[PDB]
DNA sequence: ATCATACGAG
DNA sequence: CTCGTAAT
């Protein structure tokens, strides 16, 4: 009881830009919002392949690694905005760059992680010590929190935001205020600080955002899905028996894939609160020690996977697909290719070093050759000591020579090429 | 025929 | 080091 860890020791937010492509386009193009839209890549094959869809488009059923052509028999008046193209590939420019006025918008309230190009980890754990040391044991006004859903309330004894109230007040009536250490209170807090966060980056950029308040990464994100859009959500330790007992095994990050599938077959179970019936050996044994003690641990609404102080990406790269009949198959067309991706990279490299005083030291090569199933047959990598794209391109070629076959013809044809920086050092 | 863009195991 | 897995 009292030696059990309960892993509320800390408050940890994810915020996720809600349909973001979409919304960075239709901030651009005002003749775009609200209305049925999606951000589409490379129409030529089959009207493109979708890659955002916004809310609207969803009540229609489109989605994600749909194509244009499909999605258009659904929903005949969606409108389509076109990532950009540059030097035969898809530019993510502008994307990025939006990326960065969100970024620099949370990285003011605290330190922060970015886990992908449209979302971030806060820890607010200071931030809430701070606050609530302000405002000391005073009650926490319901207008503090008007976008916050409390999961698994209202509970006991007919409209989303009147349910979305009478929840919230349920937790505010059953809250703490003077004890400062209660985790329950930390949440609260943590969800007021995100309200002002999600507040400010709506006012300062025009993207609305969700968010979820828990006490570890894997809950915040699993919180912040709950509730979109353009709302947050707030998972106590005491909500995860409910939560979990009949959440798919799937729905835990990390677990979509083969682990997941794996944790389902070999323990015959489907849903995540069915692990707390397993000893932390019985994990281990079949998944290893690592994924056993954080599977046992997570099913208890616990984890200890630290928010890492990164708000700038590990590595830059550039690749592109050459499918089917289109591979690359001459030493002209590879080196074309190399090139294109070569002058991309470099001019992303120069960028990075000005803005964020930086240098990458490594180059990394990588192919798929045609007939090969996996994302990569092959990576090489070299020395990046000089940001010129024709020494990188040539660099790069000379790196893959190896693998073509004699005829200047390519074979087999390549199928993808990828230019990848890495090693950074400071500058 | 989607594509383009971190991390742990060995 | 390269490779496989994973999420967005
Ligand atoms: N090329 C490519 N880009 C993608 C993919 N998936 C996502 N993106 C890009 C495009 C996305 O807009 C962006 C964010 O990823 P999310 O947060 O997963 N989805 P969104 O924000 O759109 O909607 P909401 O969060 O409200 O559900 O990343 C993909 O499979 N491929
Ligand atoms: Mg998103
Ligand atoms: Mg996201």
């Amino acid at each position: 009881g009292p030696h059990m860890a309960t892993g509320q020791d800390r408050v940890v937010a994810l915020v996720d830009m809600d349909c973001f492509f979409v919304q960075v386009e239709q901030r651009q193009n005002p003749h775009l919002r609200n209305k049925p839209c999606a951000v589409v890549q490379y129409k030529s094959w089959k009207g493109g392949g979708i890659i955002a869809v916004s809310y609207e488009a969803r009540a229609f059923g489109v989605t994600r690694s749909m194509w244009a052509d499909d999605a258009k028999k659904l929903c005949p008046d969606l409108l389509l905005a076109q990532v950009r193209e540059s030097r035969g590939k898809a530019n993510l420019t502008k994307y990025r760059e939006a990326s960065v006025e969100v970024m620099e918008i949370m990285s003011r309230f605290a330190v922060i992680e970015r886990a992908s190009i449209d979302e971030a980890y806060v820890d607010l754990t200071s931030a809430v010590q701070e606050r609530l040391q302000k405002l000391q044991g005073q009650p926490i006004s319901a207008d503090l929190l008007p976008s916050t859903y409390i999961e698994g309330l209202p509970q006991g004894p007919v409209q989303k935001e009147g349910m979305r109230k009478q929840g919230l007040f349920q937790w505010l009536d059953s809250l703490q205020i003077d004890n400062l250490t209660s985790p329950d209170l930390q949440l609260t807090v943590g969800a007021v600080i995100v309200e002002e966060m999600r507040a400010a980056i709506e006012r300062e950029t025009g993207f609305q955002c969700s968010a979820g308040i828990s006490h570890n990464k894997v809950l915040a994100k699993l919180a912040c899905g709950l509730n979109k859009p353009n709302r947050q959500t707030l998972v106590s330790h005491g909500s995860v028996p409910q939560l979990f007992s009949q959440m798919p095994i799937r729905k835990i990050r990390s677990l979509g894939g083969k682990l997941g599938a794996s944790v389902i077959e070999i323990l015959g179970i489907e849903y995540m609160g069915e692990l707390t019936q397993f000893t932390e050996s019985q994990l281990q044994s079949h998944f290893g020690e690592k994924n056993g003690s954080w599977l046992y641990a997570m099913c208890r609404g616990i984890e200890h996977d630290p928010v890492k102080p990164r708000q700038l990406p590990k590595t830059i790269g550039c690749s592109k697909n050459f499918p089917g009949k289109t591979a690359l198959a001459t030493r002209e067309q590879v080196q074309w290719w190399l090139l294109q991706l070569a002058q991309e990279l470099e001019e992303r490299l120069t960028k990075d070093r000005n803005d964020n005083d930086r240098v990458a030291t490594q180059l990394v090569v990588s192919i798929r050759v045609q007939g090969d199933k996996r994302l990569s047959s092959l990576r090489r990598c070299c020395a990046l000591t000089r940001y010129d794209a024709h020494k990188m391109s040539h660099d790069a070629f000379t790196v893959i020579k190896n693998m073509n076959t004699s005829g200047t013809e390519w074979s087999p044809p390549l199928t993808m090429l990828f230019l990848c920086a890495t090693k950074f050092s400071a500058s």
